[PDB]
């Protein structure tokens, strides 16, 4: 309404759903989110990474198969995504995922975070090239 | 080159490895195969569905997460898919996928079929609307 | 140590990690927990389920291969598994699995809920038959 | 029947519907087959893997949870499977996964292989330890 966010475009979409484990409190070795399309589009899916230990400022596949990449930093609880649509076209896009993380029970510094609000990202023509 | 189709373009993909299991020779219970973009973009996944029983004429989803859906006409080989890129925006296309099948040791009469040949679709808008 | 739960054993199971949404603050429609095997075997899953309204004592695949069935009763927060090793065994394991829920932020009554404490199951032979 | 080979017990698994690709008719891309028992339990599914190069003797799970992993001798169609079931007892179980290839249409070296026969394997235990 009188929020300073674009909640609806042809190239915004809303992450919502954010969740990560942190097995030692420290390094994420789960990551997810949801995506989906504001403009009545059918795009909705899950962007995910699992690794012993997943990396900030890394491309990791939104999935097996997907036409997406993301990279995260955790220090600011910074997402990037980008989609590469042609040899010449390149979107990125980011936002900040605000979340919660408490204890998980599965050893002493186990935490598990979850999303408390949705964002909403714009895409972005990359410059052709940098 | 000299070939009456089209290989590159932004509304264009390449379909190949096509698969298919008939376990009783008529009714397919798996079906699958790789779509690529041709513009050098990122896209390039598997659509794939299983079924006790798959039908003609019924949307699948591509996989859990996705944003094409495909139909399949089993006597003619045919392939339609489906985007819908917003509230207005459709794009189906088509194509024959031609494959062989030929015994596949499971039963009697189990059959799996795969591709021969590449096919190349174009995507095209809906009339908004039918 | 002293606490009066068995932690080890051939048929003893860890379950860790469980998430849920529900989407309304009433019925699920994303349900997840980690299964991993205490005895040193290599078993270590994820046991999920998602759809528009997922119900409560009914049978769910733990994944697309799964040789785990799994049931949910919401209103104990309890888990039941089913495990059919051969014509005449099936092994069935319940457990309670604490969570907390809290606002997920898509929605106004959009809840996310997540396990504080691991359980242990298990696993023991249903007469043959009922 | 009066064939050489044991189909049923609870250690004996059928091996059908193989798959693989070799994109340049060497090495394989794209490897699977699926696993079913034959003693009345449940258990049936896929094990896969792909890479832009599958190595020979090297193990892979079966999928992202798998409690399978499984090797591949490419020269004789001969396939590995291991099951750690505790900390001292694995199993491991071997066959011949017959299969023809043929011409993929996917580029002037591409071939597709299926299987022509299912195959049994049986667990059993390694010598703990070598
Ligand atoms: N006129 C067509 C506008 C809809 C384009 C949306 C593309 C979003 C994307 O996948 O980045
Ligand atoms: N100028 C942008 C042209 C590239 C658009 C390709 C969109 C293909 C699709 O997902 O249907
Ligand atoms: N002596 C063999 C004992 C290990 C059996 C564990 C089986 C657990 C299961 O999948 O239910
Ligand atoms: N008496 C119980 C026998 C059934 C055990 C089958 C175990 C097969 C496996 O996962 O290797
Ligand atoms: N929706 C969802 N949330 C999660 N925490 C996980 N792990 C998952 O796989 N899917
Ligand atoms: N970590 C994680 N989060 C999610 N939302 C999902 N779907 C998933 O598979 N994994
Ligand atoms: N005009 C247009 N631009 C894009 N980037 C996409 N994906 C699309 O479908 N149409
Ligand atoms: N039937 C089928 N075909 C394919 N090409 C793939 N990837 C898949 O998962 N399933
Ligand atoms: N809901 C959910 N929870 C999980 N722990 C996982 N892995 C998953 O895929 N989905
Ligand atoms: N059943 C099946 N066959 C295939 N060739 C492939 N690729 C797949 O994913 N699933
Ligand atoms: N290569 C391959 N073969 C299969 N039989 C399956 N299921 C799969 O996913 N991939
Ligand atoms: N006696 C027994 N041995 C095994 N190896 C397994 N898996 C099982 O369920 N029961």
């Amino acid at each position: 309404a009188s929020c300073p966010v674009t909640t609806e475009g042809d190239y915004v979409w809303k992450i919502s759903e954010f969740y990560g484990r942190k097995p030692e409190g420290t390094y994420y070795n789960s990551l997810g989110f949801n995506i989906k399309a504001t403009n009545g589009g059918t795009l909705d899916f899950t962007c995910s990474a699992q690794a012993d230990k997943l990396e900030d400022h890394k491309w990791y596949s939104c999935g097996e198969n997907s036409f997406m990449d993301f990279s995260f930093d955790s220090d600011r609880s910074g997402l990037l995504l980008k989609q590469k649509v042609s040899d010449d076209i390149t979107y990125v896009a980011t936002a900040t995922l605000p979340n919660y993380c408490r204890a998980g029970g599965n050893g002493p510094k186990d935490f598990v975070c979850q999303g408390v609000a949705d964002a909403y990202i714009t895409l972005v023509t990359l410059p052709k090239s940098s």
